[PDB]
């Protein structure tokens, strides 16, 4: 109890079964991994592990780009307890739930006998349990820290055990991590343990000895399958350590449990012999003894070296961590000392950037939760982070899932709203990402593809269009863009607009000062637009939407002007000018000065109906109430341009989408729904128009803020919140869908969007 554990920490209890769970909500298949989640370990780039509430290893994101829910259960805590002058101790797995293999080890850790509460990128679990005298607790954490590209890449994890004796006995006490030598878990196409061996380093440094055992294999190869993990522990006064060097796990685990089971000593058995066919693990222990109230405070940590990375076209590469401990996977024991030394330092860091937040006693605790958390994502979204090809430069180029269903690195109509931590934390890797973009503006590609839509044939990626992603993780990443085929994007009337939004928000968000940005961007930009305007067949100088969905609402049509990718077109126009202006480009300023004058009064006649903006001018649902009809104005504001619409208009507007979009939907309990008619029933034209989306939501709440409606801020956003991680939702913490209907059902898991709730904060 007496450990520092923030209020705002979502909290569930260790074993609780929910039972409101939200499914997907489409025909096709899709990942549902169930609501059993936890907060991902691991840096950027690292690939991560999800550490369930229940206890269990269970979501490996170890290969870079894939989704893989299993639960490992070799991979544990678990504690012994023998009160003095009692015959026998007990011993248990600090696991939820049992597995096959492993039956004599002690399962089913009891219900309403702990809790687990998170607050990325912290976590804790407490463990009251009425057979355990002695009090237990645990911190985990990977030093995931903004404005720090170092630490925050390693692949690494610390726990921070805590232990108090409330009774008036003397208790025995030990704490064991078990791991499974985890060598050949994917990567490897034959033969998945064969070379497995565990070896033990004892590190005696003065006041900082180290026990730690290494789990690799006997190859030097140099393949994404190959590399270390390590589990280890630091000596605190009071501790002894013990250790197993290797136990089966395609076993019974008696080999382990019958030596700690006894009195929670481990044989203290090194093993070098590497396996055949045999699943194999190592076990680090500490025992102690705690007198009547005294507590005593020990870490243990995990490190995985996996020094590269594969993706399904071919290519090889390293991970950014290597740059900082080598690259021939033979360093996990440097990263788990590096940790376990270090740690104290690295809880202060997280703290320091926390506290700005977490100390504002004007904003709720549910808004702190939901801030910290959503930034799961940036770790978990299969984050890439590259430092050479292998057997290949001054960058490291960098790439972010959309999600695991749309397997598309950077997708840009996404990362315009799910791009926010990124810039205002680690601005170093938005600059970068950015750059990739501006690279591509002009690639050709006339090799032809077929639309899952319709069905016709395109040019894979068209000069002057922005693409709509860098990539697949099954495919190549960076190398071959436009991976995303069930549109056309090269027609898309919104990526160019957004394209050029991004480039002057990261100018603006990190201070007005980097005119290098600005001048490298310069030219992507100019032609970006140029090419938009082309698509301007009416002559009132905005990009027609072709009746097909042509932007991010890619199964609702537009036709016509719309809102959505008029707005856009405008404030695009608008930064333009600005950089014009920052550059000294008389005529850039001039010609996007002359086409936002005839495209806002164009736009302002055709949309502007007295009370909101209509959809588009063309469509049957043109007159419909869209959530994210001024979504050019919201960037403007971020981006201090002023008023590219009316004042008095855009607050018409926004209280309306309040009125309808949220409160007339479930009562504004679920967010803003994207499609309302003017009568007040949801707008039926598409499934999009009936869905919710996470993202928008978070920005259009961010927007309202910005404008001074910052009850209907809070109130839309809380929606969001409350589907996600309260009792009354539907279960998807640490995996924020993109969308959901009104019976809370979802639509892609683990999504980007979402984390536009740093938006808020600008
Ligand atoms: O949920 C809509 C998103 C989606 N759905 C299936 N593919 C995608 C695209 O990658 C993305 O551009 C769309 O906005
Ligand atoms: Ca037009
Ligand atoms: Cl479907
Ligand atoms: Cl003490
Ligand atoms: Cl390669
Ligand atoms: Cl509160
Ligand atoms: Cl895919």
């Amino acid at each position: 109890h007496k450990i520092d554990i923030p209020d705002s920490a979502w909290t569930i209890g260790i074993g609780e079964k929910f039972k409101n769970a939200g499914h997907p909500n489409v025909k096709y298949p899709m990942i549902d991994d169930s609501y059993v989640q936890g907060a991902p370990l691991g840096g950027f780039g690292a690939g991560t592990i999800g550490r369930t509430y229940n206890g269990g290893f269970s979501r490996w994101h170890l290969e870079i780009g894939k989704n893989k829910y299993t639960t490992v259960y070799a991979n544990q805590f678990s504690v012994f307890q023998k009160v003095e002058g009692n015959k026998d101790g007990v011993a248990q797995v600090l696991y939820a739930g049992e597995p096959g293999y492993l039956s004599s080890w002690k399962w089913d850790y009891p219900k309403e006998s702990g809790m687990y509460y998170a607050l990325y990128p912290n976590s804790w679990y407490t463990y009251t349990n009425k057979d355990l005298p002695v009090q237990l607790a645990v911190k985990q954490f990977s030093p995931i820290i903004p404005y720090n590209y170092k630490e925050t890449s390693y692949p690494v994890a610390v726990f921070k055990w805590t232990a108090y004796n409330p009774t008036n006995k003397n208790v025995d006490v030990s704490i064991m991590f078990t791991w499974q030598n985890m060598i050949g878990f994917f990567g490897k196409q034959v033969n998945v343990n064969s070379g497995n061996f565990n070896k033990i380093i004892k590190d005696k440094s003065k006041d900082s000895e180290i026990v730690a055992a290494v789990m690799g294999n006997i190859s030097n190869d140099n393949e994404e399958w190959n590399g270390e993990y390590s589990i280890g522990v630091k000596k605190v006064p009071g501790v002894d350590i013990s250790y197993k060097a290797k136990f089966v796990t395609t076993g019974d685990g008696s080999d382990l449990w019958h030596e700690f089971s006894k009195n929670g000593i481990l044989d203290n058995k090194d093993d070098e012999t590497p396996t055949k066919q045999d699943g194999i693990g190592s076990a680090i222990a500490v025992n102690f003894k705690l007198q009547p109230g005294q507590t005593i405070e020990v870490p243990f940590a995990l490190s995985w070296d996996l020094p590269i990375m594969k993706f399904g076209g071919g290519d090889k590469w390293y991970k950014m961590y290597t740059k900082y401990f080598g690259k021939n996977g033979k360093n996990s024991f440097a990263i788990l000392k590096e940790a376990l030394n270090n740690y104290q330092k690295w809880e202060k860091m997280i703290d320091d950037w926390q506290k700005p937040i977490l100390s504002n006693k004007s904003k709720p605790d549910w808004y702190k939760t939901a801030l910290f958390n959503e930034l799961y994502y940036l770790a978990d979204g299969g984050t890439a982070w590259e430092n050479g090809k292998v057997g290949e430069r001054t960058n490291n180029m960098f790439g972010l899932l959309e999600c695991f269903d749309y397997n598309y690195y950077e997708t840009l109509d996404v990362r315009f709203y799910g791009s926010f931590p990124l810039v205002m934390l680690w601005p170093d890797i938005e600059k970068q990402v950015m750059r990739q973009f501006a690279d591509t503006i002009n690639v050709q590609d006339s090799s032809e593809f077929k639309v899952g839509s319709n069905g016709a044939m395109a040019v894979k990626k068209v000069q002057g269009m922005i693409p709509h992603d860098l990539g697949s993780s099954y495919a190549l990443p960076w190398i071959k863009i436009n991976a995303y085929d069930w549109q056309n994007p090269n027609i898309w009337k919104d990526l160019n607009s957004k394209y050029v939004l991004l480039v002057y928000r990261d100018y603006v968000l990190t201070g007005k000062t980097d005119k290098e940005f600005l001048k490298y961007t310069w030219k992507s930009v100019k032609t970006a637009l140029d090419k938009l305007k082309e698509m301007d067949k009416d002559n009132d100088g905005i990009p027609d939407n072709e009746g097909i969905p042509d932007q991010t609402y890619d199964t609702w049509s537009m036709k016509g002007t719309s809102a959505y990718c008029g707005s856009l077109w405008l404030a695009a126009l608008k930064a333009a000018q600005e950089i014009g202006k920052v550059l000294k480009d008389n005529e850039a300023y001039i010609k996007y000065n002359e086409w936002y004058k005839i495209a806002q009064q164009n736009f302002e006649k055709e949309l502007w109906n007295g009370e909101y903006y209509n959809f588009d001018t063309e469509s049957d649902h043109k007159d419909s109430i869209m959530a994210d009809q001024l979504a050019g104005q919201w960037y403007a504001d971020i981006l201090r341009l002023g008023d590219i619409l009316p004042k008095d208009h855009v607050q018409k507007a926004l209280k309306k989408i309040y009125e309808f979009n949220v409160m007339k939907f479930e009562n504004g309990k679920m967010g803003a729904v994207n499609g309302m008619r003017p009568d007040g029933i949801v707008d039926e034209s598409d499934i999009q128009a009936q869905e919710v989306w996470t993202g928008v939501t978070y920005a259009l709440a961010s927007f309202m803020k910005y404008r001074g409606m910052t009850e209907e801020a809070y109130n839309t956003a809380y929606g969001v919140y409350k589907m996600t991680y309260d009792k009354s939702g539907k279960g998807y913490w640490f995996r924020t869908p993109e969308a959901w209907t009104k019976d809370g059902n979802y639509r892609a898991s683990m999504y980007m969007r979402p984390l536009s709730i740093w938006s808020m904060e600008v």
